[PDB]
């Protein structure tokens, strides 16, 4: 299953942008949430992608001229990410594989923390 | 502040063992939650650790027989990790500093995830 040890969610881009993390599925009513996490970087920018305990749908998409693939765990295939809400790539939980789902109904429902959830690009220095 | 965009949390460790995240200070009474992670790598491993939208309160420690230090970002410090509960490193929602906390009387209520919480090794080939 993505997200338990071996299974981790992994994201590599080219060129800047954003990207957009939609942690959805909250249990007993919890509010979703949407962020979207910047780079400047010009090359290559590698990511982890973290689920929040409590939710059990997550769903991202990358806005950038550049690729953008995820990996899970050690995997060697990388495959492309989603672009759009209409075709983001979507974890359910308990699922071992990334799906396209459209999203775009969960989005305005969604409490904005852009800069502040839980997607990371891992820096030059480690 | 900790966990925003320019200030992810990194750790590295030298040698087989296991890093434990315990997410607290829930909101509304969201129950804590403790997991281990495990590695086998003989050598340097390096990871990403993540927050869950609705905890504040985020302790973590290292048990192995080698070093494991944290990084901000891409700040060039690297600081021990606690290792053991009652000196564990601890960071509280909106600090931009991880300090040492005896967390003791919050791990017997936490639900245990081993394998399954929001700490990431990385892999070989990323
Ligand atoms: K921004
Ligand atoms: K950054």
């Amino acid at each position: 299953a993505i997200f338990h040890t071996g299974s981790e969610l992994f994201i590599i881009t080219r060129g800047p942008g954003k990207l957009t993390l939609l942690t959805w599925g909250g249990l007993n009513n919890l509010r979703s949430v949407i962020g979207a996490i910047p780079t400047e970087n010009t090359g290559v920018t590698k990511w982890a992608v973290s689920f929040s305990h409590n939710y059990t749908r997550f769903s991202f998409i990358w806005e950038g001229q550049g690729e953008a693939c995820y990996q899970i765990g050690n995997g060697l295939t990388r495959s492309p990410v989603g672009r759009s809400w209409s075709s983001s790539s979507t974890i359910h939980w308990g699922s071992s594989t990334v799906i396209t789902e459209d999203v775009t109904s969960v989005v305005p429902g969604a409490v904005n923390r852009d800069k502040v959830t839980t997607a990371y690009a891992l820096p030059d220095n480690l």
